[PDB]
């Protein structure tokens, strides 16, 4: 069975854990320990292919585990997440991308830019702003809501499809 190693990165509070838990449990967690970092597994069929997603939900910027290092080095694709009502998290994307490019020694790394919490009113980051950032990286942009599930499968499945074009 094909396995796809995905890593979810982005600022604290953007909904990395909520997105991951939504994908695996079909539930929205209103609070989830911000320090728990763990990998999760999900068997899924994507475009007629039965495959396994191996997803590290990264947490914190304390000194990385061997596992986090391993996932950064061996991860095949990255979900770079900000929240549409969190301008700083969006501005921080640059750093997460620079980090990924550094670890992969490449500017050609499967990656999807995710604008999460799209169920909330009065966003401070416009869709077009994020579209422009993603375009500058040569990557897709997808809006999601871990709360309503909108876009959540599309974000993870698009990243699989990006890995397959690699
Ligand atoms: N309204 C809304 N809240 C969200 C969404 N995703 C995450 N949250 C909330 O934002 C906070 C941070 O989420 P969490 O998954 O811990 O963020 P993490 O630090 O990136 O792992 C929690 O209170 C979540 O309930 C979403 O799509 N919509
Ligand atoms: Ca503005
Ligand atoms: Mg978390
Ligand atoms: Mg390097």
């Amino acid at each position: 069975m094909t396995e796809y190693k995905l890593v979810v990165v982005g600022a604290v509070g953007v909904g990395k854990s909520a997105l991951t838990i939504q994908l695996i449990q079909n539930h929205f967690v209103d609070e989830y320990d911000p320090t728990i970092e763990d990998s999760y597994r999900k068997q899924v069929v994507i475009d007629g292919e039965t495959c396994l997603l191996d997803i590290l939900d990264t947490a914190g910027q304390e000194e990385y585990s061997a596992m986090r290092d391993q996932y950064m080095r061996t991860g095949e694709g990255f979900l770079c997440v900000f929240a549409i009502n969190n301008t700083k998290s969006f501005e921080d994307i640059h750093q997460y991308r620079e980090q990924i490019k550094r670890v992969k020694d490449s500017d050609d790394v499967p990656m999807v830019l995710v604008g999460n919490k799209c169920d909330l009113a009065a966003r401070t980051v416009e869709s077009r702003q994020a579209q422009d950032l993603a375009r500058s990286y040569g990557i897709p942009y997808i809006e999601t809501s871990a709360k309503t599930r909108q876009g959540v499968e599309d974000a993870f499945y698009t990243l699989v499809r990006e890995i397959r074009q690699h």
